[PDB]
């Protein structure tokens, strides 16, 4: 468990990593009150631990084209593995970014992305609704950006 | 504009952001000082916004994702308050407003269906703001990344 | 159908809150004898009334913390309802389940640990049920009240 | 912490709530007296709430059992008004906050439709806090436990 | 031909179906003689389409009255086949195929709610044709007619 | 509350269908004695069953020729539900208004000329009535069956 | 009124399609002399069958790339209807609107650039007009008919 | 591709309201000398920016009274949208045809005489379709506002 395996400055470590991932292990070090043998060793445990599974370059949609964000709410047809075939599918589209089984009157939720309208309609009627367990789709999109973080908070650790 | 070469950076990148110059100027064939000139362009062009390390939810606890559908009153001062105040609820990652039946979309992580009522009963619905919630939960991550799609530049 | 009277009522009304009440306890509830009491309760019992005696427990005592009320639809053929209702009733993580009025056709009533846990059980058994079309899953978040107890002035 | 014959206890009296200490502690392995106190811990510590008899509705004529969805206006204390006067309705049996497009849910007990009728026009659609309600009830009982399920903590 | 008199005529025959010939031609201000060939001629004519006796549904025992939204199964015949089959159920009184959502829409009568659990159940849900049904019932009768209004004509 | 005789229900079977029978008419309909069966009615009308005799028209034939079913909510003032009621039992266009359970509120069985007419009072008549929170209309496009004759063989 | 033939039904059918026809050619496609083909389509103007005479654009082809079709519903003031309808004139992206049945108590046609266009339209014009309580937009992904012309050959 | 300009747009513009001017009415209107004007415009047709010329009707002229926005679902089987869309373009009375975003995969655009002329249509063609699997209509109450007029001000 985490309290009994992440102390308060690792705690900080993650933190400050979710933030500014690229940093250096000195950076780093000088970011936590540490020195630089025992942060590597700290953020060595934690990448082994599974707690940290990726670091990544995020972008910014706009200056790479991609205008239209659009969250989709799709359901599955009762075929043998509709469940599977759908899920192989949806790993292999780029512009879906995620995909999330929920709760409530739909089963799928995907989050893409698209450069615009003409876009998304060639991937919806044509890739989307064209596979064979993807029984109906409700497409949303984004108007504005309220918050968008890829940090997950840490103070329930403490 | 950017060419072939620097979509083939941001690619990279986007998968492994914490990737050596020198790793990444051999898998984008080119020499380690030129190469580091467009990532330094890009970065300073805006492109790339940020660098950050993705956590593990489980790992650290958080074993409830949910996604709230949110509807502001007909007001003036509620757009802005609730706004406002989820940028201050660490809890909730990302919002959104959507299209279509619901106004707002939020995304947010909990450890247990206890955490998400107090949070939802307390914090969320005691806003002046907020006329409804309607949450549901994520029983399966099927995908999820934080790569944007890069082919329509090509 | 059994014909009740004023004391009769009083039993019902008592024990459905404490029901592991001694006869002669019961019996000084309702101001009667053991005697005549445990033949009333007895004919309560035989006339169908009482249905069962029952130790109820605490859901987060024993690690439930999730309850999740579930909508559920079933397929279209004159067999996936008694495979359904059949399959529900082995299903030892659902207690309740109501064929309703309105737009979904079923309703169940389960407890489970974790959301984990609920994922399984949705995923793994309920929807690839060959009866199961569709499930819409909602969970308590505060328990504002739980009798098990009917109201039973109407008889009076 | 409960071990496997704390278990069973659990398991037999959930169904047979009114059973004798001696045939109890015929039906788990254990003696009389050690039983007896198995049990007295069991209740001590929270984990047996109450002991019950249940009923037949059919048996005392309540032949409608709703299933309400009620929604609640936005106002100080309309959520407090509404459970502190469910709690004082006996024909409700239990109530619940949800998750979903409902923000509660009771399960009600009537004679017929017309108790119905004024239960829900007079005393439910005419308490202050409620602004909106969605009734169903049930046509067949599928099933009916009161008993948890145990089989996790082995 | 639908002159002022031959609507002073149908008005009063809407709400006194069984009065005389002598009091209707005196309520419409006519002699007997051609206030009965009047009559007549809208009785062969089409527009009095039946004289019939309205009952009482809680006098007969027929407390519960629904209304249920009810989907044929897209093949063919199923929308003959369920016409047909709702012709010959006295219980449903009145079958319209509507526009919105839903696409039949039933007015039905039962004894208790019992009655009607082994309609939905045994009868409705389990024809061939009907893909799904969603009932609604009568709480209250806040005003019910068969007096159409006439006064366009006018 | 009650069940009459066998030929008892023929009477009210009989006058459902054709309301304006002569007793006459109705003594042959249902083997009844010739007076008697006028004494028989003196029964059931002078009792409550039969609430009252009524002529059924033609929509068509009247210009009717559009039936609207209108699912209005009702707004949460106080007593807004009797300022309703008070005023469709004022509008002739509308036959029938009942509180359902469900969705909506209020179901109202309206008869207009054409889709015009409607437009007239749906938006000059009934949202704009300060106790209509929403309306929500469908229209019939086919009369599968409609009769108001009432089910007895429960009563046998 | 007109009295309308198969020649008169033919010059709106033509016209509806090709409306900029110079009145030689229209003779000839609806067997009529110039001379009284001229009178009869005057008559159809003069009488309101004809209310407008419009060259109809692609919308791509002048970057309004975006159609939506809105729904929004109208909060109950005594002049949110109007007041609506009047700022709704005056939106030149919103082409067309209509009060209708059901669900949505009003539609909407507009046209935008993109949907950064459409997010400051929604955010800043239409859901911040005192009368629109709310608004649910969709759009168009596929362009399968859209025609003007309307169907006239019921009068025949 | 052709650019457009101040003028280019004003030819536009004019010709959207008033679309059979004469090529000197709209010479002397958008500061263009006949001659010139003549083939710009001739140009915005070749390149698809002006895609047809057309008259439009009153429909309760022609006695088109009833306007159907209808909501379809598609049966999601062997390219049943091709389907449905070739007899969607043989239908007279649908005008327009989209496939849209959210909850209804396509909505229409009909105009009929009347209720009568709705359900034959609905009844007998549309829903007796291979393709549909469900059909929700609507109908206009009230034309706050209808153009077929495009802005163009985002270009200038
Ligand atoms: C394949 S995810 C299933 C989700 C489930 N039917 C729910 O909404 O609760
Ligand atoms: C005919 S394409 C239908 C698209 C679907 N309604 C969506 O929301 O994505
Ligand atoms: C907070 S913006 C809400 C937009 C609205 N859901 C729409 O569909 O236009
Ligand atoms: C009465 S608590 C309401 C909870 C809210 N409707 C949700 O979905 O989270
Ligand atoms: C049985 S006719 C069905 C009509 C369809 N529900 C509509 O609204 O158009
Ligand atoms: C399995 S019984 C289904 C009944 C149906 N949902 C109704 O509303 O009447
Ligand atoms: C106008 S009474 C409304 C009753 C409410 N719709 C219910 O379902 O209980
Ligand atoms: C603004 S008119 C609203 C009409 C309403 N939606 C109905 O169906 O009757
Ligand atoms: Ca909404
Ligand atoms: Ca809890
Ligand atoms: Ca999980
Ligand atoms: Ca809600
Ligand atoms: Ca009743
Ligand atoms: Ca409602
Ligand atoms: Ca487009
Ligand atoms: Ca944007
Ligand atoms: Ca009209």
């Amino acid at each position: 468990m985490p309290q009994l395996t992440l102390d308060k400055t690792d705690i900080k470590i993650l933190q400050v990593l979710q933030e500014n991932g690229r940093l250096t292990n000195v950076e780093l070090s000088e970011r936590v009150a540490l020195s630089p043998s025992p942060c590597l060793r700290r953020l060595k445990q934690l990448e082994d631990a599974g707690i940290v599974r990726q670091y990544a370059a995020l972008l910014s949609p706009e200056s790479v084209n991609l205008g239209l964000q659009a969250f989709i709410r799709v359901s599955i047809r009762k075929a043998k593995d509709a469940r599977e075939d759908f899920a192989a599918s949806v790993r292999k589209w780029p512009e879906v970014l995620s995909c999330f089984a929920l709760t409530g009157e739909t089963d799928y939720l995907l989050q893409a992305f698209f450069t615009d309208m003409n876009a998304f309609s060639h991937f919806v009627l044509d890739t989307l609704l064209s596979h064979h367990g993807v029984q109906d789709a409700q497409s949303s999109f984004v108007l504005k950006e309220i918050k968008h973080t890829t940090s997950l908070p840490l103070n329930h650790l403490l």
